[PDB]
């Protein structure tokens, strides 16, 4: 294919003229029409020369015609002549393409292969991101940004290049842009006077991100100069407001270092930060003084420095992010004994009694600590995690205390249990058929199966020591709080995932998909499963050895109600096997077939379901990459399951490989300058459009993969005349924002912006995950 093409090569030193004409062709090209004159040049210099071209076979080469004329016979008969300036095999730069059609020559080509093309974009992109990220770490204003936030604003960087003698900023102008010099040298002028010279790693415009004031200097490139630039406009979309995020981060970091506020939820600490009174004080100023302090119980320093005293005795100096008042937060009726005096102009966060009660959900701090440390534990457990907040709150207040002494059988192997236990204090031994399995301690849990099943306990639980306290809830209370569908779900899920299964215990009933997916019965238990069989030989032959390892890893650790649950894997001489739950509600496509165009409530249900599944994967740094209705089943209750984890990757910085279904692939995948979890939120938009409008919004009626990609890249997004709902159109437009930086869901707040969109105003996210909503369709 390409082997033939290499014969035609010749080493031709590109003159000034040639680095011009190649620049034109690529600038007027689907994939290259948004690359800097720096990247177009780097690509331009990688172009091989060819003396002398294609047929109908697999091809990797993109050509820019130099010298002669080239006839393009489309169906084995002349279609059109092409001459100096023209290009062809555009598709080759995207993906391994079945060629457009044969192209003989009449009477020089510039050339490059896909592998070399994608690799150059990759190396350029990674190099540029890593440089910008290191530079952002040298800008002190961004110090209190989280790692995640720093990576987000790195994407916001725009490269700018400046000819010698070209103004970067003018004194008096109202710029909202910060510049970091990547290469070259600028002169700083103030009132037309030469002050100093900026160099590589220099930066200015910090104030321009925070205030709306005029430039204090004119800065002019002395030699050719490249800058990284952040605009306040883009920073605001990505972060919301820089100063607010910095002060919130300072406060939440401090609360996470406190031995009192440590043990509280991430939501509660964000409430405290967001609700805290923030005040400026002058220098050498008494802020808090002994008896004369009222409702203030805790302070965090945001700026400057204060000195803590107890009567006359200096205890220490608090600077940024340091805090005081644990004993006052614990004992809010005890008198304030300490003094706090500013050592300089400072900014302090004050947390009051009212702020503590409003955020920690109780007048009584020790009740709040007790509530949360019970909540933390069950919230990490599958069976409690997806209960509504009402159901959760009922379960937590149902917990009572009991005590045990060294050697006491808390549970006895063989007995019918009714109780779930959490360890308040002490250590217990778990013993199954006389063999110690493990020791459990403070905050560990046991016995949960008694909630779902009337069965013999499988192990004893024996108190290891005296003075052992457990919280307990009886199943009668759990069974009152829970409702039919969720209980059926848990009873079905836990039984089938914990059954020990051997290959000899399985028989096949029918083939489901075709390697092959079989419907299998476990003979001893009569439980049904799906079994995916992948050919060992087929995997070795497609160098997919590393990829199947990574599929098992991802499929294994998935534990979400709206994602397929793996039971275990098998292997023999010929196959790898996946044993999963059997999903029996058919395909999502069966549902939209029967239903037609979805109403707002049916669309809310299916998109919202998918959003919760995708949010779960992103939280564990997985990008799904193949989101489409085809890849979603329904269970017997009408709730969804994501099934196909072939395209899924753990995210190690930036991904670059082209994977997925062309109609659903995000522009940033196609353009090859790198992508992350964002691509799944683009696909979310393609899915919603299908749901409401009916057809796909891009390349709906196109056979040619290339014309699909063009429509995704440049096509006008329109709606049919029967789609008028402002909130539906707005959510779809924002999801199909081509630039991932300004796409909805893709900023600091993540999926919160999608969940809180007006499209979902009447939509109960708790009731969805809790299986309390009526689905669009059942069975
Ligand atoms: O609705 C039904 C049925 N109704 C009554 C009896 S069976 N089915 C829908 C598809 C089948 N259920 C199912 N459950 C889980 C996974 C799979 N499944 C299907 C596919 C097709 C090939 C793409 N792939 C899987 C699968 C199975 C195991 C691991 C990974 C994926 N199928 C049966």
């Amino acid at each position: 294919e390409d082997s033939l093409m290499e014969d035609h090569l010749e080493l031709r030193e590109k003159l000034s003229e040639d680095i011009d004409m190649i620049k034109t062709s690529l600038k007027n090209n689907l994939v290259c029409s948004t690359l800097n004159d720096n990247e177009i040049l780097t690509l331009s210099n990688y172009m091989q020369f060819f003396v002398f071209i294609k047929q109908g076979e697999k091809g990797s080469y993109f050509f820019i015609i130099n010298s002669g004329k080239f006839d393009v016979y489309v169906n084995d008969k002349k279609v059109k002549t092409m001459g100096k300036g023209s290009s062809f095999g555009e598709a080759a730069l995207i993906h391994n393409t079945q060629r457009s059609a044969t192209i003989i020559a009449e009477t020089t080509l510039w050339g490059v292969q896909r592998s070399t093309f994608r690799a150059t974009l990759k190396q350029l992109s990674n190099r540029n991101f890593n440089e910008n990220r290191t530079f952002i770490d040298s800008v002190s204003v961004f110090d209190m940004l989280t790692e995640a936030q720093k990576n987000m604003i790195t994407n916001a960087c725009v490269i700018q290049n400046f000819k010698s003698g070209e103004t970067i900023v003018k004194q008096g102008d109202y710029g909202d842009v910060l510049y970091i010099l990547k290469e070259g040298k600028a002169t700083v002028y103030i009132n037309d006077e030469e002050i100093r010279v900026l160099e590589k790693g220099s930066y200015f415009g910090e104030r321009a991100l925070l205030y709306d004031e005029p430039r204090s200097a004119t800065i002019i490139a002395k030699e050719p100069t490249a800058c990284a630039s952040i605009c306040r406009k883009l920073l605001n979309i990505v972060l919301g407001n820089l100063q607010v995020v910095l002060f919130r981060n300072i406060m939440t970091e401090a609360l996470q270092q406190s031995e009192i506020f440590k043990q509280f939820s991430g939501d509660q600490l964000n409430d405290l930060a967001d609700t805290a009174i923030v005040r400026d004080y002058p220098a050498n100023y008494n802020i808090l003084h002994k008896d004369k302090v009222k409702s203030v119980k805790y302070i965090i320093v945001l700026e400057g420095k204060v000195e803590l005293f107890l009567d006359d005795t200096s205890i220490g100096i608090l600077s940024r992010g340091m805090s005081f008042g644990d004993q006052y937060v614990l004992n809010q009726k005890q008198p304030f004994k300490h003094t706090i005096k500013s050592l300089e102009v400072c900014k302090i966060a004050l947390i009051t009694e009212t702020c503590l009660a409003d955020c920690l959900g109780n007048n009584n701090i020790d009740a709040s600590i007790d509530y949360n440390n019970k909540k933390s534990i069950i919230k990490k457990m599958y069976i409690f995690r997806y209960l509504t907040d009402k159901q959760c709150n009922l379960l937590i207040e149902a917990f009572r205390t009991t005590r045990y002494e060294e050697g006491d059988y808390i549970i006895q192997e063989g007995e019918v249990g009714s109780r779930f236990y959490i360890i308040k204090n002490g250590e217990v031994e778990i013993v199954k058929n006389k063999k110690r399995l493990r020791t459990l301690g403070k905050n560990d849990y046991f016995g949960e199966r008694a909630l779902l099943y009337d069965e013999p306990r499988t192990a004893s639980v024996i108190s290891k020591v005296n003075n052992v306290e457990c919280w307990f809830v009886d199943k009668s209370v759990f069974l009152q709080i829970i409702q039919g569908p969720m209980l059926a779900h848990l009873e079905e899920r836990i039984k089938m995932q914990d059954t020990k299964v051997e290959m000899d215990e399985l028989e096949t009933e029918r083939i489901i998909g075709r390697g092959t997916v079989k419907l299998v019965h476990h003979k001893p238990t009569k439980i049904r499963y799906a079994l995916k069989c992948v050919s060992k030989r087929s995997i070795i032959n497609l160098n997919q050895q590393n990829n199947i390892k990574l599929e098992r890893e991802i499929t294994a650790e998935n534990d979400h109600p709206f994602i397929i649950r793996l039971v275990r894997t098998f292997k023999d001489s010929k196959y790898f096997y996946f044993l999963t739950e059997l999903v029996t509600g058919g395909e999502l496509y069966d549902a939209i077939r029967k239903l037609g165009l979805l109403s707002k409530s049916q669309a809310q249900f299916y998109l919202g379901s998918i959003i919760l599944a995708i949010e779960y994967l992103h939280e564990r740094n997985i990008v799904y990459r193949d989101l489409k209705p085809e890849n979603i089943l329904l269970d017997k209750q009408g709730y969804v399951k994501l099934i196909d984890f072939g395209c899924a990757k753990k995210v190690q910085g930036r991904a670059y490989t082209l994977v997925g279904t062309p109609h659903y692939m995000a522009p940033e995948v196609i353009l090859g300058k790198g992508y992350g979890c964002t691509v799944d939120i683009w696909a979310l938009g393609i899915c919603l459009y299908e749901f409401i409008c009916g057809p796909l919004p891009f390349g709906n009626d196109e056979e040619d993969q290339l014309e699909i990609f063009r429509d995704i890249l440049t096509g006008q997004l329109t709606f049919p005349d029967y789609v008028t709902d402002t909130d539906s159109i707005n959510l779809m437009k924002r999801l199909l924002c081509r630039l991932p930086q300004g796409r909805i869901g893709c900023s600091i707040n993540g999926f919160k912006d999608i969940k809180d969109h007006p499209f979902f105003s009447n939509f109960n996210w708790d009731k969805l995950a809790g299986r309390l909503l009526d689905p669009p369709l059942v069975s």
